[PDB]
RNA sequence: CUAAGAAAUUCACGGCGGGCUUGAUGUCCGCGUCUACCUGGUUCACUGCCGUGUAGGCAG
Protein backbone atom coordinates (compact mmCIF):
# COMPACT_ATOMS: atom_id res chain seq x y z
CA UNK A 1 0.00 0.00 0.00
CA UNK A 2 1.36 3.60 -0.78
CA UNK A 3 0.32 5.51 2.32
CA UNK A 4 0.46 5.28 5.70
CA UNK A 5 -0.91 7.23 8.90
CA UNK A 6 1.09 7.39 12.20
CA UNK A 7 -0.83 7.92 15.11
CA UNK A 8 1.51 8.01 18.20
CA UNK A 9 0.11 7.42 22.03
CA UNK A 10 0.26 10.36 23.87
CA UNK A 11 1.86 9.92 27.32
CA UNK A 12 -0.90 9.61 29.78
CA UNK A 13 -0.07 9.23 33.90
CA UNK A 14 -3.45 7.95 33.92
CA UNK A 15 -3.35 5.19 31.85
CA UNK A 16 0.08 3.22 30.62
CA UNK A 17 0.43 2.78 27.03
CA UNK A 18 -0.32 -1.06 26.73
CA UNK A 19 -4.15 0.15 27.55
CA UNK A 20 -3.73 2.63 25.08
CA UNK A 21 -2.37 1.04 22.24
CA UNK A 22 -4.75 -2.26 23.06
CA UNK A 23 -7.80 0.09 22.99
CA UNK A 24 -6.75 1.74 19.68
CA UNK A 25 -6.02 -1.89 18.01
CA UNK A 26 -9.79 -2.56 19.60
CA UNK A 27 -11.25 0.65 18.19
CA UNK A 28 -9.29 -0.59 14.54
CA UNK A 29 -11.01 -3.72 14.77
CA UNK A 30 -14.33 -2.59 15.11
CA UNK A 31 -13.83 0.12 12.39
CA UNK A 32 -12.62 -2.43 10.09
CA UNK A 33 -15.90 -4.57 10.34
CA UNK A 34 -17.57 -1.19 9.98
CA UNK A 35 -15.25 -0.56 6.77
CA UNK A 36 -14.97 -4.16 5.53
CA UNK A 37 -11.97 -4.80 2.79
CA UNK A 38 -9.21 -6.90 2.90
CA UNK A 39 -6.45 -3.93 2.05
CA UNK A 40 -6.09 -2.39 5.34
CA UNK A 41 -2.75 -2.61 7.34
CA UNK A 42 -0.98 -2.22 10.55
CA UNK A 43 2.89 -1.70 11.35
CA UNK A 44 4.84 -1.18 14.40
CA UNK A 45 8.03 0.53 14.02
CA UNK A 46 8.58 1.33 17.85
CA UNK A 47 8.96 -2.55 17.87
CA UNK A 48 11.75 -3.49 20.84
CA UNK A 49 12.44 -7.53 19.98
CA UNK A 50 14.55 -7.19 23.14
CA UNK A 51 11.40 -6.97 25.87
CA UNK A 52 8.78 -7.88 23.12
CA UNK A 53 7.72 -4.24 23.42
CA UNK A 54 5.29 -2.60 20.97
CA UNK A 55 6.31 0.88 21.64
CA UNK A 56 3.77 3.73 21.06
CA UNK A 57 3.76 3.99 17.32
CA UNK A 58 0.95 2.75 14.98
CA UNK A 59 1.38 2.73 11.01
CA UNK A 60 -1.94 2.19 9.46
CA UNK A 61 -1.19 1.58 5.57
CA UNK A 62 -4.10 2.21 3.19
CA UNK A 63 -4.97 4.67 0.27
CA UNK A 64 -5.63 8.53 0.72
CA UNK A 65 -9.01 8.18 0.53
CA UNK A 66 -9.44 4.99 2.87
CA UNK A 67 -7.28 7.01 5.64
CA UNK A 68 -8.97 10.32 5.22
CA UNK A 69 -12.67 8.30 5.67
CA UNK A 70 -11.04 6.89 8.48
CA UNK A 71 -10.49 9.99 9.94
CA UNK A 72 -13.36 11.27 10.51
CA UNK A 73 -15.37 8.45 11.63
CA UNK A 74 -16.21 7.92 15.36
CA UNK A 75 -13.77 4.63 15.94
CA UNK A 76 -11.90 7.84 17.27
CA UNK A 77 -14.29 9.81 19.29
CA UNK A 78 -13.55 9.58 22.75
CA UNK A 79 -10.01 8.62 22.22
CA UNK A 80 -8.60 11.85 20.46
CA UNK A 81 -7.74 13.22 24.03
CA UNK A 82 -5.11 10.21 23.82
CA UNK A 83 -3.09 10.09 20.38
CA UNK A 84 -1.97 12.52 18.80
CA UNK A 85 -1.98 12.47 14.75
CA UNK A 86 -0.23 11.74 11.87
CA UNK A 87 -0.74 12.81 8.09
CA UNK A 88 -1.78 10.23 5.60
CA UNK A 89 1.92 10.68 3.34
CA UNK A 90 3.51 8.58 0.98
CA UNK A 91 5.97 5.90 1.76
CA UNK A 92 9.32 7.32 1.49
CA UNK A 93 11.84 5.32 -0.92
CA UNK A 94 13.58 2.67 -0.83
CA UNK A 95 11.87 0.67 2.72
CA UNK A 96 12.58 -3.05 3.36
CA UNK A 97 8.99 -5.16 3.81
CA UNK A 98 7.62 -7.73 6.82
CA UNK A 99 4.57 -9.15 7.67
CA UNK A 100 2.70 -8.78 10.75
CA UNK A 101 1.34 -11.98 11.53
CA UNK A 102 -0.73 -13.68 14.79
CA UNK A 103 0.64 -16.23 16.27
CA UNK A 104 -1.40 -18.28 18.97
CA UNK A 105 -0.20 -20.39 21.09
CA UNK A 106 -2.02 -23.70 22.32
CA UNK A 107 -0.94 -23.07 25.76
CA UNK A 108 -3.99 -24.47 27.49
CA UNK A 109 -4.36 -28.36 27.11
CA UNK A 110 -7.83 -27.61 28.74
CA UNK A 111 -8.97 -26.68 24.39
CA UNK A 112 -7.16 -29.59 23.43
CA UNK A 113 -9.02 -31.77 25.85
CA UNK A 114 -12.93 -30.91 25.22
CA UNK A 115 -11.80 -30.90 20.83
CA UNK A 116 -10.59 -34.48 21.61
CA UNK A 117 -12.79 -35.54 24.09
CA UNK A 118 -15.62 -33.88 21.88
CA UNK A 119 -15.17 -35.39 18.58
CA UNK A 120 -13.74 -38.87 19.20
CA UNK A 121 -16.65 -39.11 22.09
CA UNK A 122 -13.21 -40.87 24.62
CA UNK A 123 -12.48 -40.52 28.05
CA UNK A 124 -10.99 -38.13 30.01
CA UNK A 125 -8.13 -40.00 30.89
CA UNK A 126 -7.97 -41.39 27.90
CA UNK A 127 -7.61 -37.82 26.26
CA UNK A 128 -5.19 -37.31 29.59
CA UNK A 129 -2.84 -39.76 28.16
CA UNK A 130 -3.48 -38.44 24.46
CA UNK A 131 -1.78 -35.10 25.32
CA UNK A 132 0.23 -34.23 28.19
CA UNK A 133 0.72 -31.09 30.09
CA UNK A 134 3.84 -30.51 28.56
CA UNK A 135 2.02 -28.92 24.82
CA UNK A 136 1.45 -25.75 26.11
CA UNK A 137 3.83 -23.49 24.25
CA UNK A 138 5.71 -20.17 25.41
CA UNK A 139 5.58 -17.22 23.07
CA UNK A 140 8.13 -13.89 23.77
CA UNK A 141 5.86 -12.24 21.00
CA UNK A 142 4.42 -8.84 22.17
CA UNK A 143 0.86 -8.68 23.27
CA UNK A 144 -2.40 -6.82 23.15
CA UNK A 145 -5.32 -6.80 25.63
CA UNK A 146 -8.95 -6.90 23.87
CA UNK A 147 -12.66 -6.81 24.88
CA UNK A 148 -15.40 -8.88 23.26
CA UNK A 149 -18.74 -7.14 23.27
CA UNK A 150 -21.45 -10.01 22.88
CA UNK A 151 -19.93 -12.81 24.45
CA UNK A 152 -17.23 -11.13 26.62
CA UNK A 153 -13.83 -12.25 27.07
CA UNK A 154 -10.60 -10.15 27.14
CA UNK A 155 -7.55 -12.28 25.24
CA UNK A 156 -3.77 -11.12 24.53
CA UNK A 157 -3.09 -11.24 20.90
CA UNK A 158 0.58 -12.21 19.84
CA UNK A 159 2.14 -10.24 16.72
CA UNK A 160 4.92 -10.72 14.94
CA UNK A 161 6.77 -9.14 12.26
CA UNK A 162 7.85 -11.30 10.31
CA UNK A 163 11.88 -11.15 7.98
CA UNK A 164 12.70 -8.18 6.26
CA UNK A 165 12.41 -8.80 2.29
CA UNK A 166 13.25 -6.83 -0.69
CA UNK A 167 10.06 -6.54 -2.34
CA UNK A 168 6.43 -7.40 -1.33
CA UNK A 169 3.29 -9.91 -3.42
CA UNK A 170 -0.08 -9.60 -3.52
CA UNK A 171 -2.08 -10.72 -0.57
CA UNK A 172 -4.86 -9.84 2.02
CA UNK A 173 -5.29 -8.46 5.52
CA UNK A 174 -8.04 -9.67 7.94
CA UNK A 175 -10.83 -7.53 9.68
CA UNK A 176 -7.97 -6.79 12.12
CA UNK A 177 -4.95 -5.85 9.79
CA UNK A 178 -2.95 -8.14 10.22
CA UNK A 179 -1.08 -9.95 7.09
CA UNK A 180 -2.51 -12.57 5.31
CA UNK A 181 -0.06 -12.56 2.27
CA UNK A 182 0.48 -9.19 2.08
CA UNK A 183 2.97 -7.14 3.79
CA UNK A 184 3.45 -3.88 5.13
CA UNK A 185 6.21 -1.17 4.28
CA UNK A 186 8.57 -1.04 7.28
CA UNK A 187 10.66 2.44 8.16
C1' C B 1 56.29 -31.06 53.94
C1' U B 2 51.17 -30.27 59.17
C1' A B 3 53.79 -32.37 68.13
C1' A B 4 53.99 -35.59 60.86
C1' G B 5 53.83 -40.83 60.04
C1' A B 6 50.19 -46.16 62.91
C1' A B 7 46.21 -48.46 65.46
C1' A B 8 39.27 -53.46 66.48
C1' U B 9 37.01 -51.97 73.28
C1' U B 10 34.02 -56.15 74.44
C1' C B 11 31.49 -60.05 75.86
C1' A B 12 26.73 -60.75 79.70
C1' C B 13 22.78 -58.82 82.84
C1' G B 14 15.04 -58.65 86.40
C1' G B 15 15.36 -52.10 89.76
C1' C B 16 10.19 -53.19 92.33
C1' G B 17 7.89 -53.42 96.57
C1' G B 18 4.19 -49.38 99.40
C1' G B 19 1.74 -44.79 100.18
C1' C B 20 -4.86 -39.44 101.35
C1' U B 21 -0.70 -33.61 99.98
C1' U B 22 -4.40 -30.78 102.83
C1' G B 23 -7.51 -26.99 104.78
C1' A B 24 -8.67 -20.76 104.05
C1' U B 25 -9.05 -16.42 100.65
C1' G B 26 -12.52 -9.39 97.44
C1' U B 27 -7.90 -7.99 92.23
C1' C B 28 -8.89 -2.83 91.66
C1' C B 29 -9.62 2.10 90.95
C1' G B 30 -8.84 5.44 85.81
C1' C B 31 -8.17 6.37 80.54
C1' G B 32 -9.73 10.33 73.11
C1' U B 33 -5.61 5.67 69.35
C1' C B 34 -5.72 9.49 65.33
C1' U B 35 -4.49 11.65 60.42
C1' A B 36 -4.10 10.27 54.30
C1' C B 37 -3.89 7.43 50.49
C1' C B 38 -6.54 5.45 42.04
C1' U B 39 -5.61 -3.37 44.02
C1' G B 40 -4.83 -3.10 38.40
C1' G B 41 -0.26 -3.30 37.89
C1' U B 42 -1.26 -5.25 29.01
C1' U B 43 -1.22 -10.58 33.95
C1' C B 44 -9.14 -11.94 32.81
C1' A B 45 -3.40 -16.77 27.67
C1' C B 46 -10.85 -17.47 26.75
C1' U B 47 -14.87 -19.25 23.71
C1' G B 48 -16.17 -21.66 19.26
C1' C B 49 -15.26 -23.01 13.75
C1' C B 50 -12.64 -25.27 9.19
C1' G B 51 -9.38 -29.11 8.91
C1' U B 52 -8.88 -37.13 9.80
C1' G B 53 -4.98 -34.57 12.31
C1' U B 54 -2.10 -33.10 18.23
C1' A B 55 0.19 -30.31 11.42
C1' G B 56 -1.85 -25.41 10.31
C1' G B 57 -5.19 -21.42 10.36
C1' C B 58 -9.77 -18.81 11.36
C1' A B 59 -14.03 -15.71 14.08
C1' G B 60 -15.07 -12.41 18.40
Amino acid sequence: MDHYLDIRLRPDPEFPPAQLMSVLFGKLHQALVAQGGDRIGVSFPDLDESRSRLGERLRIHASADDLRALLARPWLEGLRDHLQFGEPAVVPHPTPYRQVSRVQAKSNPERLRRRLMRRHDLSEEEARKRIPDTVARTLDLPFVTLRSQSTGQHFRLFIRHGPLQATAEEGGFTCYGLSKGGFVPWF
